[PDB]
């Protein structure tokens, strides 16, 4: 099946990404606290709902939140300022809070049920966000022997997510607060804060050599 692309809202970042984040892939953004990862996630949750000629996939969203950082009013603001109805956009985001890493695993299994339900409707799920991917694993698996065990549990979780992306033609987008550990995302994007409120993105271990630059605005993110 053809790969779909979801615009991030920033032309600069879209170019770095070859047009946007891909379906049939896991895109992981990583960076320090406050680097813009969750604002990117909020923006993508709106952009995917746009028609394809505007950078979306006419798609629904599923969001798994591990840190209570999803903000419905921020979705509404981004939607309103990009021409979409805020209540419609919010209605098409299925939101769940993961209590711990085991509940996070169960929520990925439940996501498959809703993905199947919507698959052949006019707004199938096209984006699954996990924010943050690693936070529960980091708190629960700690100390001597935890590196191997945490990495194994993480890799299985990522395998489950890859299967949903590939079987159902969904973009999986995950955030990670950042060690020389192995990773298993399709594409890793390093985000950082820059001068004058800008954010800088670089592809890691990849594709375009260069850096994209964007801002956080009432439209979510943009150049």
């Amino acid at each position: 099946a053809t790969i779909g692309r979801i615009s991030t809202g920033s032309k600069s970042l879209d170019k770095l990404l070859g047009g946007g984040i891909e379906t049939q892939a896991i895109t992981e953004v990583f960076g320090e606290f406050g680097s813009g990862k969750t604002q990117l996630a909020h923006t993508l949750a709106v952009m995917v709902q746009l028609p394809p000629e505007e950078g979306g996939l006419n798609g629904s969203v599923m969001w798994i939140d591990t840190e209570n950082t999803f903000r419905p009013e921020r979705i509404r603001e981004i939607a309103q300022n990009r021409g979409l109805d805020p209540d419609e956009v919010l209605k098409h985001i299925a939101y769940a809070r993961a209590f711990n890493s085991n509940h996070q695993m169960l929520l990925v299994q439940q996501a498959e049920d809703m993905i199947k339900e919507l698959l052949n409707t006019d707004r199938p799920v096209k984006l699954l966000i996990v924010d943050s991917l690693t936070s529960h694993f980091r708190s629960e698996y700690i100390g001597r022997g935890a590196l191997a065990e945490r990495q194994q549990k993480l890799a299985k979780h990522l395998a489950d997510l890859h299967r949903l992306a590939n079987l159902y033609d969904i973009a999986v987008f995950v955030t990670n607060q950042v060690h020389i550990l192995a990773h298993s995302a399709t594409l890793r994007v390093y985000l950082r804060k820059g001068k004058g409120g800008k954010r800088i993105a670089r592809l890691i271990d990849a594709l375009p050599e260069g850096e994209a630059v964007f801002s956080i605005t009432e439209k979510g993110i943009e150049d």
